[PDB]
């Protein structure tokens, strides 16, 4: 069953899911010169203000916060999207270095984890359905660099002692995704995939140019989580990034010049 290993990781998904090799995988290398600034893109439009978190899940592959998505609370409109999309989740994606962990790379740049906020069309009804539509799902990707500290990351990094391997879960209310944001809204996007497994093509991207700053010691927390569940041999939860994949038919569209 696939995860990031020596033997199960982004090079042998394709065995299992054959749409590794697809026309619209994520994640792609975002060359800056090669962007077109598209001025028909709206600015995005993020409606936190009444989130509703209500947990934290380790998966074995990265650990998701959960939010209410039965009525619109957290919703991501405008920018390149039609309609509304509500968040479900977020969750990242890191190294073993501070030098790699993102997914997507700017100019080649790797930066040290890439935080993932994925949303599903409403006009789908349900995520399980979202993702079957070629605009089921939009995920705003941020990038996240090491610096000073992102105080609204905290409460994150605290709780990840209690859910350190695969399966565990805890409480996690009131926990309000704007203190995740840049200052800036700025972003490309384009069209692409789920980033694991099964890899459905039915993903809006849109990567904000401006990286958080996380601390050293924030994200070195996340990589003392465990990919494993409790009582199996430890493996520490690092590098769980898919590598870029081919661009192929596809543009990446700047919102700003
Ligand atoms: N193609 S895949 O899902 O990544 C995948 C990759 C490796 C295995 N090997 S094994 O560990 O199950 C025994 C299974 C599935
Ligand atoms: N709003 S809530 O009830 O509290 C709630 C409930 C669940 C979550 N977990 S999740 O975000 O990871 C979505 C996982 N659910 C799926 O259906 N996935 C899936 C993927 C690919 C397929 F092909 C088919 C299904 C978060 C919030
Ligand atoms: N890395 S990314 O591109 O942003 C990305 C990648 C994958 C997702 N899918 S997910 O939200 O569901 C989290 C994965 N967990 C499941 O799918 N669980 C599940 C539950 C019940 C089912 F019936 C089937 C599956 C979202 C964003
Ligand atoms: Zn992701």
């Amino acid at each position: 069953h696939w995860g990031y290993g020596k033997h199960n990781g982004p090079e042998h998904w394709h065995k299992d899911f054959p749409i590794a090799k697809g026309e619209r995988q994520s994640p792609v290398d975002i060359d800056t010169h090669t962007a077109k600034y598209d001025p028909s893109l709206k600015p995005l439009s993020v409606s936190y203000d009444q989130a509703t978190s209500l947990r934290i899940l380790n998966n074995g592959h990265a650990f998701n916060v959960e939010f209410d998505d039965s009525q619109d609370k957290a919703v991501l409109k405008g920018g390149p999207l039609d309609g509304t999309y509500r968040l479900i989740q977020f969750h990242f994606h890191w190294g073993s270095l501070d030098g790699q962990g993102s997914e997507h790379t700017v100019d080649k740049k790797k930066y040290a984890a890439e935080l993932h906020l994925v949303h599903w069309n409403t006009k789908y009804g349900d995520f399980g359905k979202a993702v079957q539509q070629p605009d089921g799902l939009a995920v705003l990707g941020i990038f996240l660099k090491v610096g000073s500290a992102k105080p609204g990351l905290q409460k994150v990094v605290d709780v990840l002692d209690s859910i350190k391997t695969k399966g565990k879960s805890a409480d996690f209310t009131n926990f309000d995704p704007r203190g995740l944001l840049p200052e800036s809204l700025d972003y490309w996007t384009y069209p692409g995939s789920l980033t694991t497994p099964p890899l459905l093509e039915c993903v809006t991207w849109i990567v904000l140019k401006e990286p958080i700053s996380v601390s050293s010691e924030q994200v070195l927390k996340f990589r003392k989580l465990n990919f494993n569940g409790e009582g199996e041999p430890e493996e520490l939860m690092v590098d769980n990034w898919r590598p870029a994949q081919p661009l192929k038919n596809r543009q990446i569209k700047a919102s700003f010049k």
